[PDB]
């Protein structure tokens, strides 16, 4: 729709250095007062030791970043984090660990590239990947701090860089796992919040429930999952990671991990619930059409049915096979040309009744006034779903969502912030009312932002009352290589900006931290 | 949304009387001067004969009527078919032929109650319901003239009420029927032109294909289907007729249409396309989600694909099941809650790709650049289909939709107009732009429309130049009960109005006739 012939979207997958100490940005407009604290985010920085490249997004060595809204003014910093696959990277000369899509070459030696999400657990923030090991960081400095093997406190193989955390600092969490059937499953780690004794939080974790899987042998990929104050939703996708290959490839030959997926092409996906406060599963054989999906967006209780707004890719076909670097470092038209065969981006509210009675069997359950999504009891026990449609956009994806989580996350909600994805390259901001549908866009050209983080007005009175904070990328003629932005979350209207003289590559995810 | 608590919508389904000679109508605003023609419409008029009910909502005996635009004055007429149905009957003082959903007591005598549609066939008018049995009508005067027994010209067992018409009046529908295997299966009829020879086009009818069944003894229900230049599509719904149940309660009890139709849980929609010209069914095995099917809004070819836009409802329950008179006469708080359970009206555009390549299997073939469906070949060489959903509010369905069809039908188009239905009660009108979504809405309170038909400015130069037509029966506070409505077809702007002061019910189909 938009275009970007003069290829700029490149700078996003450039390799960057880290700064010895935070330079100062120049700012335009006006930075609210109230707005005192720091935005960390993680991203890839190093897509490349020395001659050997990395190839997929996900591979780059993690770059931990810092805004920071110190007495009237902004900085910016940038340090790469110290992970063993770093710093053997650096060491030795060359790449080491095997990434998500870049396979090394001289037990095995997992990943710890923290290059996704940072989050609080305690008094301490971690950088995470997708793996068991999650790294410790100083939030003020931007160091290294220690290296920590969730395996050593609990029975998971990996974890999200998704943990829900409540108001109380209690974390949340789900992975693989090995079930004691001799199956695979999936379990929810609880991490509670730090208590009197002081003693670290993590030594305290503990499984709350296990998600059965489709497949006795492979689970599916799991990027993120819903919480609500009584329920844990959880999402299994037709995409399957086949354990059997990389422990085939490992011994004789030598593979990555996206070598491991494979996608099941008729079981579509499959949804499942488990009471939170109960810790039991719910036998609720929810199912529905095929699609990928990374990102939830809210989850709530509505009566007795539960309301899941997520951001679906339509199709089997993972869409991870998208995001190699030379495919996003390609021209425009070839960008454009390669995602035409991809699965295509849709936000969905999926509504799954909790209290089924068997006398309506052949019959949509779903008897709430304003929606148009369906759940019908079939006599198989099976519930069919159909999702309400909120948006959906030619090749245009409504991605990387937030909302006003502390107030909102787990309940009654009307808007949703996310990063606008035109054939897969970030290239604006919207804003979405899941009630009416109304979006409002923020846009500029050869601007390339990243997820918007939403930060309250201490005062807030309505649910967006508050601010977004977007990483932009724009090179061009002359241009400030990046800033930060921030909109008024209201009707995304420009409020201000702090601008830098270096570069910046893509970022994932974050936080905004209050201090 | 819009509240009826006065319940005025039980006018739609009240006996009315025939007028001997047409009334004249009130005519406030301005006819336009190039609106010289016929309004004719089907619908049932009788809905008791003497103390014995009929039950649904299509057991009513059929009502013809006409709205003419003659030398700047309306008129508005009404004559009962002399059916079979209707003139036994009145014979007999009771109900003697066995209805869609009214069992009669005292071969097989199937119904020729034509109170559904009207269509033009060589120089004739045919009224019809959706059995074999169609009659001859006068369109001048409403007079009945002649049944007409489709099975004596061609192997259907039934034919829909929504044949489609090219341009040169060739006439095409689908019925089921007995395959050569000792299958059921759907055949296509042509009925060709008015020739030189003069001799009734109906006695040249000709089977052009067949469509095969998903289940060998059991056809789905087709209402109707989709016609382009090259390719005829059709939608295989899991609403299923029980042909044994019919052949069994005849024989042994006593039964109506209604108790045939099963719903299949596990087959969800097939979708087939036949080349029209060749004659020859394409092997391609469309399939997706379960719902049901009664009106295709058009359809067409754009390169490699074709365009099916369709109003779905959301489910595998057959939406007759809340048709009956009974259920859409209770008060308005019964009527909203009765529908709670219903399937969930949508529009829908689904996208069927015609050169498939096993090279892309398991990948998305919709390479439109304006359309977020998709299609996915699995191994299996079956073609999973999601589509863009155009349409979607809570139990509110745009429906008996039309077109520009003269012009549009079966090609590239832009707008489509309907009749809303707010928990299944006809309240609104609407237009959609079917490419950017927006919608118009024609409503005033207590007032009930019909399905609008649009006429084309005959010097026309956009699609939309024209005027809706919709006959409205406004119950109420010393109301004129019911009125022609006029609008202009751009912005759903009332332009006119031919009131007349007696009750009109409720017509489902029918043709504006440029005389
Ligand atoms: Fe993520
Ligand atoms: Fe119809
Ligand atoms: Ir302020
Ligand atoms: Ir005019």
């Amino acid at each position: 729709q938009v275009e970007h012939p003069a290829g700029g979207y490149k700078k996003l997958f450039e390799t960057v250095e880290e700064l010895s100490s935070p330079l100062t940005a120049h700012v335009t407009g006006r930075i609210p007062l109230w707005l005192t604290g720091s935005l960390l985010r993680c991203g890839p920085g190093l897509f490349e030791v020395g001659s050997e490249p990395f190839y997929h997004l996900f591979d780059g060595q993690a770059l931990l970043h810092k805004f920071d809204f110190k007495e009237g003014h902004v900085t910016y910093h940038r340090r790469f984090i110290r992970t063993d696959a770093y710093v053997r990277a650096m060491t030795e000369k060359r790449i080491v660990i095997t990434e998500f899509g870049t396979c090394a070459f001289p037990g095995v030696e997992v990943t710890d590239n923290a290059l996704v999400n940072i989050y609080p657990v305690g008094e301490d923030y971690y950088a995470c990947t997708e793996t068991n090991f999650i790294t410790k960081v100083n939030p003020e400095t931007l160091e290294t701090i220690k290296q920590v093997d969730l395996c050593n406190y609990v029975s998971v193989n990996g974890a999200t860089a998704h943990p829900h955390i409540e108001n109380d600092g209690t974390v949340y969490n789900i992975g693989n796992c090995f079930g004691k059937n001799f199956s695979i499953a999936y379990n929810i780690v609880k991490i509670p919040p730090l208590q009197a004794d002081k003693e670290d939080p993590i030594s305290k974790s503990e499984i709350v429930v296990q998600f059965p899987c489709s497949d006795r042998f492979k689970p599916s990929y799991v990027h993120s999952f819903g919480l609500t104050p009584n329920y844990i939703v959880f999402v299994e996708t037709p995409v399957k990671i086949n354990l059997f290959k990389f422990l085939s490839s490992w011994s004789l030959w030598g593979a990555n991990y996206m070598d491991c997926f494979e996608s099941n092409e008729t079981m579509g996906v499959w949804l499942h619930i488990a009471d939170k406060k109960r810790k039991k599963y719910i036998n609720n054989k929810y199912r529905t059409s095929p699609f990928n999906l990374f990102h939830h967006i809210n989850t709530y209780e509505d009566h007795e049915f539960l309301i899941v707004d997520l951001c679906c890719w339509k199709g089997f076909e993972f869409v991870y096979n998208y995001l190699y670097l030379a495919n996003l470092r390609e021209n425009w038209e070839e960008v454009k040309k390669n995602a035409r065969k991809a699965p295509q981006p849709e936000v969905r509210r999926y509504v799954l009744p909790l209290n089924i009675d068997k006398a309506d069997t052949g019959k949509n359950l779903v008897t709430l006034p304003n929606t148009t999504a369906t759940a019908i009891l079939c006599s198989d026990e099976t519930i069919w779903l159909e999702p309400e449609v909120l948006f959906s956009g030619p090749r245009q994806a409504f991605e990387f969502p937030q909302i006003n989580y502390q107030k909102y996350g787990g309940k009654p909600y009307t808007y949703a912030y996310g990063l606008g994805l035109n054939h897969f390259v970030p290239d604006r901001l919207c804003k979405l009312n899941v009630k009416t549908k109304e979006t409002w866009v923020w846009q500029e050209p050869d601007s390339y932002p990243s997820e918007p983080i939403f930060v309250s007005h201490p005062d807030a009175l309505e649910e967006d009352d508050g601010v977004v904070l977007s990483v932009v990328v724009s090179p061009g003629a002359g241009q400030k290589p990046a800033y930060l932005l921030i909109l008024n979350a209201k009707d995304l209207s420009e409020v201000a900006r702090a601008e830098v003289e270096i570069n910046i590559p893509v970022t994932f995810h974050g936080l905004f931290k209050k201090s």
